[PDB]
This record gives C-alpha cells, sequence and structure tokens, in this order.
C-alpha cells in the first residue's frame, strides 16, 4: 500500500490572498467568530501570530495586521475544486477535512520514487490551477503519510519509506502519533509506556482499561506495523458507541462508567467534528431501545457531553421501568 496525503498549507489565508491579490506581502489574519485566529498568513506568522489564539491577543502581538472574518462557504468552493483535481490522480480518495485528503496510489505507482514524482506533479497541478501551495506526505498507510506531511509543512514533500516507518515506531513518543493527545500520553508515561513500540509490552486488556478500546487498538496496530485502514470518504451523519455491561442494571452509579467509556470512544472518533446533538441510547434487558436526546444551541464540549448524558440517562431511568443491558451515546448535527 502506498498512501499520498495532501495538506493544504494555511488554506484560508492562501485563499484570501488569491482572492485579494493586494493583500499579498501584508500580514493577514483570518478570524473565527472575539473570536480566535483560524489562520495566519506568511507575514502574520513571521511577526508572531499563531492559529488558535484569541483575536484580542493577536491584536496585542500585531496591532496592524489585516484582520478578516472567516468566509467558510468561499473556502469550501475552492476546496471542492481541489478535491476534484485529486480524483483524476486516484479514485480512492478520502476527504478528511476542508484542507486534508488521502489518496491510495498503490495502483498508480511502482515504488516510493514514483510516488514522489507523482506528489510533485500534484503540487504543480494545484499551484497552476488554484494558485495554492500544498504539502504532500507519502508512506505505507494514512497515519505515516500524515506524519510525513507534518515533517514537511509548509510547501513540502516527504516520503517515509518502510525502513523509516520501523525507526519511527521505535523513536516516536506517544504524543507524536496523529489523533493522540497529551492527557493520553501522560497516563501512558505513568506506566513507562513512552515510545510507540512500548505499547507492545502491555496486555491489550490493560491498555484499553486506561486509554479506551479504540485508542488501544489504534496504537497497537500501528506499533505492530499492521495498520492498513482503507482510503475512502465516510460519510457520517452520526458518531457513537454502544457498550454491553457486565450485568443488567437500573443503578445510575453502576451505569455511569460504561456511558463514559461510550462518550470517550465517541469523542476520539469525532475527530474535530463538532456535534450539536446528543442522544443516550439504552438497550433494555428484553432488547428494546429507550433513548433521550438534546440539541444544543452550541457545539457540545466533552464536558457538556458528560453532564448532559447523565441528565438524559436519568430521564430514561424515570420514564421507563425496565433494566438496562447495554448503554451508549450518539452524537449528531455536526457544524458545518
Amino acid at each position: 500500500m502506498i498512501v499520498l496525503f495532501v495538506d493544504f498549507d494555511y488554506f484560508y489565508a492562501q485563499v484570501e490572498e488569491v482572492l485579494n491579490p493586494s493583500l499579498k506581502g501584508k500580514p493577514v489574519v483570518v478570524c473565527v467568530f472575539s473570536g480566535a485566529v483560524a489562520t495566519a498568513n506568511y507575514e502574520a506568522r513571521k511577526f508572531g501570530v499563531k492559529a488558535g489564539i484569541p483575536i484580542v491577543e493577536a491584536k496585542k502581538i500585531l496591532p496592524n495586521a489585516v484582520y478578516l472574518p472567516m468566509r467558510k462557504e468561499v473556502y469550501q468552493q475552492v476546496s471542492s475544486r481541489i478535491m476534484n483535481l485529486l480524483r483524476e490522480y486516484s479514485e480512492k480518495i478520502e476527504i478528511a477535512s476542508i484542507d486534508e485528503a488521502y489518496l491510495d496510489i498503490s495502483d498508480k505507482v511502482r515504488d516510493y520514487r514514483e510516488a514522489y514524482n507523482l506528489g510533485l506533479e500534484i503540487k504543480n497541478k494545484i499551484l497552476e490551477k488554484e494558485k495554492i501551495t500544498v504539502t504532500v506526505g507519502i508512506s505505507k498507510n494514512k497515519v505515516f503519510a500524515k506524519i510525513a506531511a507534518d515533517m514537511a509543512k509548509p510547501n513540502g514533500i516527504k516520503v517515509i519509506d518502510d525502513e523509516e516507518v520501523k525507526r519511527l515506531i521505535r523513536e516516536l513518543d506517544i504524543a507524536d502519533v496523529p489523533g493522540i493527545g497529551n492527557i493520553t500520553a501522560e497516563k501512558l508515561k505513568k506506566l513507562g509506556i513512552n515510545k510507540l513500540v512500548d505499547t507492545l509490552s502491555i496486555e491489550f486488556d490493560k491498555l484499553k482499561g486506561m486509554i479506551g478500546e479504540a485508542k488501544a487498538k489504534y496504537l497497537i496496530s500501528l506499533a505492530r506495523d499492521e495498520y492498513n485502514e482503507p482510503i475512502r470518504t465516510r460519510v457520517r451523519k452520526s458518531i457513537g458507541r454502544i457498550v454491553t455491561m457486565k450485568r443488567n442494571s437500573r443503578n445510575l452509579e453502576e451505569i455511569k462508567p460504561y456511558l463514559f467509556r461510550a462518550i470517550e470512544e465517541s469523542y476520539y472518533k469525532l475527530d474535530k467534528r463538532i456535534p450539536k446533538a446528543i442522544h443516550v441510547v439504552a438497550v433494555t434487558e428484553d432488547l428494546d431501545i429507550v433513548s433521550r436526546g438534546r440539541t444544543f444551541p452550541h457545539g457540545i464540549s466533552k464536558e457538556t457531553a458528560y453532564s448532559e448524558s447523565v441528565k438524559l440517562l436519568q430521564k430514561i431511568l424515570e420514564e421507563d421501568e425496565r433494566k438496562i443491558r447495554r448503554i451508549g451515546v450518539r452524537f449528531s448535527k455536526f457544524i458545518t
């Protein structure tokens, strides 16, 4: 398998510059609504503005930058044309987000040298057609192709060959692995699980007890150099997990922890999808479902999800008399 990942560099800022040529050479800061920095262009970054910071903080660092509001509709139009460009290089495309796409090019190229040249041609094609630079990472699976891009960005191209995958499995710290945070890394550190390869020194049941089933399976398959997730776009109206309990119960306290395991797995699977709706799903002992949900004016943080989920499960415990056998959550109504 040869996977080619495409990361659009500072995408909203590049689009604003393509659309407004007189902004080129000036600091440009695209803002999410204060209000935070969505993206900072070359000059804005040079003078100390980073994505994610409050706009109030951005204006203290660089008072006279050009501060623009986000025009996501416009950025989406550009993005979709670029994804279209990319299908003509492979039909096995996974649109991961507005600025990120994976291509399986196993049938398009013979080796990593050929992969590289194709990455070069994709860069040239997008620059020619859309006036936008991209980073290309290439490796044996989606995860290492994404690590590749992160080693090369911006305006770069990097291959991680089979031998480099193996060195990286040994040398990468847990926090370096795409999708895995510091909280997760810190727990694992507490066990002397430091490197990606160290996840192979722990029993699976023990690993999943500390970090959850999904993260455990993910890290282990990567460390085993066995990760081979297909490249296709999916297509999620909902993201959720239902967990079978050891025993039928109506005890809110006995039930809570499985609900939380469900929420934790769901949130890992969300990625950076932001749900506006949540439903608690209870599978009763007779194998029916009772469910209760809420749709918030605001995206649901993982905290808001814990709180709310207990409230919804409490409602279920009140308006239904059966014992609960399995329990889970569903998140839906994703912005945008």
